[PDB]
């Protein structure tokens, strides 16, 4: 395919974030590298305005799925590939659990071989003593799977999961995801049948970072379809 080959080997990642969560605005930037071989990702997030108002983690799905490793018998349902080079829009809508809820809007594509995503987050109706603002949650992240569904009315998909943030005391902060991702490009591409990613994020700390930051190692596996 198209886009699939463009995902032999690593490949350079950016990630640009520009946030507003309840009025506290905030800047990220992103560097790493991909390999789609291996549904692998690492990359390392700096928040260049200063402090980061929200717990890193609740930025970490929002923070390009065309980095899974999609088995071979399954390479016709790679969505996320397929719209490559011109990529795609990715929207969600995060409701965290008698919390407030995050509004994204994000571009996926290739500069040059650079794979880049950009995004816009909004966060509105937090509470200011809550698990995000008041920062209750643990710097980690559970595994979980990721459902997607074709969206043959906007030649996209549909894709919804549960993301589960372990909060200090014990219990979980439950993030329920809603997300649509349409092509940029007006190129043909790859409408899956119902399937899913399963996925698994490591958090860390550079320990020669002084700003606000977040190392990610992340893998991705697609599967659901024999």
């Amino acid at each position: 395919s198209k886009g699939e080959e463009l995902f032999t080997g690593v490949v350079p990642i950016l990630v640009e974030l520009d946030g507003d969560v309840n009025g506290h605005k905030f800047s990220v930037s992103g560097e790493g590298e991909g390999d789609a071989t291996y549904g692998k990702l690492t990359l390392k997030f700096i928040c260049t305005t200063g402090k980061l108002p929200v717990p890193w983690p609740t930025l970490v799905t929002t923070f390009v799925q065309c980095f899974s490793r999609y088995p071979d018998h399954m390479k016709r349902h790679d969505f996320f590939k397929s719209a490559m080079p011109e990529g795609y829009v990715q929207e969600r809508t995060i409701f965290f659990k008698d919390d407030g809820n995050y509004k994204t809007r994000a571009e996926v594509k290739f500069e040059g071989d650079t794979l880049v995503n950009r995004i816009e987050l909004k966060g509105i109706d937090f509470k200011e003593d809550g698990n995000i603002l008041g920062h209750k949650l643990e710097y980690n992240c559970n595994s979980h799977n990721v459902y997607i569904m074709a969206d043959k009315q906007k030649n996209g998909i549909k894709v919804n999961f549960k993301i589960r943030h372990n909060i200090e005391d014990g219990s979980v902060q439950l993030a329920d995801h809603y997300q649509q991702n349409t092509p940029i490009g007006d190129g043909p591409v790859l409408l899956p049948d119902n399937h899913y990613l399963s996925c698994q994020s490591a958090l860390s700390k550079d320990p020669n970072e002084k700003r606000d930051h977040m190392v990610l190692l992340e893998f991705v596996t697609a599967a659901g379809i024999t």
